[PDB]
């Protein structure tokens, strides 16, 4: 297992030199399992960050809630359901609030189910902001691969490959990762579109 | 200048994770003061979640499976629900019952009420669907003034809060790491501890 | 010194996440020498715990003596030599007592000498218990490496490697560890495969 | 609930280690009441050993070398002995004499006699073997009602005992940390504590 964590550590460190904002969530620990899980979260966080850049919105790394987003646009409003969006912006000029939900899923049928589950969180919110005089655009993205942006795809591939390598090697991985998440990542690796890499 | 507080907070976190090692997989110990402060704040919340789960006899959801995945483990065929990640859950197939837990700390009772309302509102419609299938779906929502400490000494929960706030209060550059609301909530939480705890020297383990 | 001790602290936490009962003897202090000595004791304790698991007996972390063990089985008995076994069990239904002495030594010749010294502690005890119709089974284990059980060997190696690195760093170590134990640990590390 | 006891016991141990810094290597200060209570109880026994060794002019065996190792240092060749770790030792090479010390505390004289017997019995055969190799072997065995406190005020030793027992008496979670037999021995020492030496 020794070569895999050492390379994964260097992969993570190289990604941070390209996108230093990811330092807030990264880890370079020696524990191979903890390092693998942080690489998996980093993969998802890279996708979010690049979706936020492409949309010109704030990456919600401080994890403020939908209620707190709306607070910065309309101080008085009913208490909505608890939601933490991946990204948001408040356009005071245009009286518009944008929220983003971004994910990766290897198969199109899972992307559609993920998109649905994410959209369902927001029931009723647009109606309330409709009445209270604001535009509320919910953007929901679920794509086959994480958007790499400035990060070479080679590095995102190695996040996936090395983490699964670490996690497949042993029994005790099941304390760290659900069968669902492991299966989704393994499918993304086995069906990886290598044409781009 | 932040080094003494940062070195002490590392020792607090190390001691807590020695006492309750189930938390190790959800935590982290780094030398960066702001990153360490945020890990301490997350650990405070995770300790609360853990002990609420223990007190209720349910699973602490550290793998962060969603509501849809919980229901998959009870009823293979079901419509897609909203995306929710509960703090804890259990599936009692004997009693055809699912329990989900939402746990939080909020220092002021009016904030506790709004938090409880926001958390329970995530689950709109779910109970009806499960009762339609003959199942019980019990949503337990707890919001308390202080974190439940369980086996962790309360002084260490306190030090997570005081040392992280001391680090974050040195320069408002920490605003990039923590929101105004969370920072203010933690400041309010600090004022609910007694004067002796707030002012006494703490030296950690030796 | 801080790279080694920072790593050693996280090695200790990882081990505790797998075997939480080792918290009774663990340390995560900042003093590198105290931390290294604690990691050396943890190494031996892991071996004890896993030997106890393999034998199905109680790891004696409360350090009850042989006289105390026999008091629990046979209330009236002559005073025996003071011994604290690494593990024990009392099977009252079958009138059987088991005690364990577990250790590591790098050289097979030193394993045999260690086994002999641990066995010799118990002279006369089995004869007294057998005279009352009890069995008294003394299990003595001295192996090249700690039994790691559920703990990855990686972590047991790091306990040894990082502790010795800290301790070889200065003759400050002389206040913390005897030449005999340091030499034996250095043997275990230099011959570690 | 255990917080006042824990806070005070932490400071008691800190004060003791200020007085006898050598104890720092052997002791621990933590914030967990149970682990701190066991540290305090172990420290109480270690203070007794330290002062017995000092009072007799012998080495406190803090690195826990075995009897075989002690004899290895004095005599090149010898049979493997039983494993023993004395509380203290001294090798007087010029007078070809080895001294070992076993020190303990027990509340009752009858238990002191039994403990003395159990410690002496560890050493069966050793004196005779060493006589054959030209060496004198003296075994000193001490079991007293209170720990010898030396530089440490007895009030601090009393607090080690009282506060650790207060913590451990609270609940059954203590059964993970201490045997019933050791708890009873310590509680006996507290209930029959002779306060006349605390007055003086």
């Amino acid at each position: 297992m020794d070569p895999d964590t050492n390379l994964l550590k260097n992969v993570i460190l190289e990604i941070l030199s390209i996108e230093p904002d990811l330092y807030k969530q990264s880890s370079i620990v020696d524990d191979p399992y903890k390092l693998a899980m942080s690489a998996i979260r980093l993969r998802a966080t890279i996708h979010e960050l690049n979706c936020c850049r492409d949309l010109g919105i704030i990456h919600n790394t401080k994890e403020i809630s939908l209620n707190m987003v709306i607070d910065r646009a309309i101080p008085i409003h009913p208490t909505f359901q608890h939601i933490v969006p991946d990204g948001y912006t408040i356009d005071r000029a245009n009286m518009t609030i944008i929220v983003l939900e971004a994910s990766t899923r290897s198969m199109p049928s899972d992307q559609k189910r993920k998109i649905t589950s994410d959209k369902l969180k927001y029931s009723g919110v647009e109606d309330h902001l409709k009445h209270e005089g604001w535009l509320f655009n919910i953007i929901v993205i679920s794509e086959t691969k994480p958007r790499n942006g400035n990060v070479p795809e080679r590095l995102l591939f190695e996040l996936l490959k090395l983490s699964l390598s670490i996690l497949s090697y042993s029994d005790k991985s099941s304390q760290w990762i659900s069968e669902e998440e492991y299966d989704e990542l393994k499918r993304s690796l086995t069906t990886y579109d290598f044409k781009t890499l």
